[PDB]
């Protein structure tokens, strides 16, 4: 299988990426400068996971010592949810740029479909909890990503959470210049988005799944929630094949068409997770990966829920 997959712009993405929500500062420039070394040259990063600067230090180091050409990798970022408005995108990506020490994104992502009140929190609430709305639409949001291609700062632009009315929304937009390159959502065995990979596969749109390993990190983990990486299940296919449970769990995207992007800041479960180009699942052994669907999230948001733009109150 390829390593890279065709964009709707007519760039090449890798369909592997380091994922960095959660890498701590002090570890995720070794981390970045690791993956690099091992191979990986798509990084998934974010202004809000406050480390775009160190991920920074890394490219740029690698950027300076030769390892790889800006042309050979793949940078993608997010705008977050509190610079929906029309005077903010632009400033917003500039600040990821000049963090990631960049002068272009080779793709940018509206992180979330809703827009939030503007200002140093990136979570505004109520006094009772609710998170602050903007205004803002995602139709507006979208023209002001598309001034960014025209502008020469990103290559691409996508999205990322939209639900199938979401999608649909982007695609019908009055006016349309350029369509998303790709929606960013999570996907993993226990959440497996049949329905909304194939609906934007149909319409040309790159899946790329996050949170492929259940994201064991996440800051809200219950010890009771279930886990991927200890699903007895899933830990025989890997047997089977002579790998980890967490190689499967990132081939397993890979064969379904998607981008998948896990995070490690540990350097030998950096290389563990790229040396997933020289086996394959089988078909049953991917239909038996996607019989695991029981529809549970990593990433959901109780604060969120009230937004009129929330996008998991739709089956998908
Ligand atoms: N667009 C969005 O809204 C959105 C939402 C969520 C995530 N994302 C992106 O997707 C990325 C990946 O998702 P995620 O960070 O939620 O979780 P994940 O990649 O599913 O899991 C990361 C966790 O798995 C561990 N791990 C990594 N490789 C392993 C291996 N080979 N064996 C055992 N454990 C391993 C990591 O530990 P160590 O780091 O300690 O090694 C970390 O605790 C994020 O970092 C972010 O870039 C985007
Ligand atoms: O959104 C991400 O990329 C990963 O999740 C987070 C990362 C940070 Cl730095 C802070 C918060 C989260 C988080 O709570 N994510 C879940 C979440 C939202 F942040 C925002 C919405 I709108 C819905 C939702 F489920």
């Amino acid at each position: 299988m390829a390593s890279r997959i065709l964009l709707n712009n007519g760039a090449k993405m890798p369909i592997l990426g380091l994922g960095t929500w959660k890498s701590p500062p002090g570890q995720v420039t070794e981390a970045v400068k690791v993956a690099i070394d091992v191979g990986y040259r798509h990084i998934d990063c974010a202004h809000v996971y406050q480390n775009e600067n160190e991920v920074g230090v890394a490219i740029q180091e690698k950027l300076r010592e030769q390892v790889v050409k800006r042309e050979e990798l793949f940078i993608v970022s997010k705008l977050w949810c509190t610079y929906h408005e029309k005077g903010l995108v632009k400033g917003a990506c500039q600040k990821t740029l000049s963090d990631l020490k960049l002068d272009y994104l080779d793709l940018y992502l509206i992180h979330w479909p809703t827009g939030f009140k503007p200002g140093k929190e990136f979570f505004p609430l109520d006094e009772s909890g609710n998170v602050v709305p903007s205004d803002t639409n995602i139709l507006d949001t979208w023209a002001a990503m598309e001034e960014l291609v025209d502008e020469g700062l990103v290559k691409a632009i996508g999205i990322s959470n939209f639900n199938h009315l979401q999608v649909e929304m982007i695609l019908n937009k009055p006016g349309l210049k350029y369509k998303p390159a790709v929606n960013q959502i999570e996907c993993h065995p226990y959440l497996t988005q049949e329905k909304l990979i194939q609906y934007c596969q149909s319409k040309g749109i790159v899946v790329t799944a996050y949170s492929p390993l259940g994201s064991p990190d996440r800051p809200w983990a219950k010890p009771e929630d279930p886990s991927l990486l200890e699903d007895p299940r899933i830990k025989a296919i890997a047997a089977k094949h002579n790998k980890t449970t967490a190689q499967v769990l990132i081939r397993f995207p890979m064969q379904r068409n998607l981008v998948v992007i896990p995070k490690s800041v540990t350097p030998e479960r950096i290389a563990e997770n790229f040396k997933v180009f020289d086996f394959e699942l089988s078909s049953q052994d991917m239909t038996t990966l996607l019989s695991y669907n029981r529809n549970w999230r990593v990433c959901a948001l109780l604060s969120c829920t009230s937004h009129k733009d929330y996008p998991f109150h739709e089956e998908f």
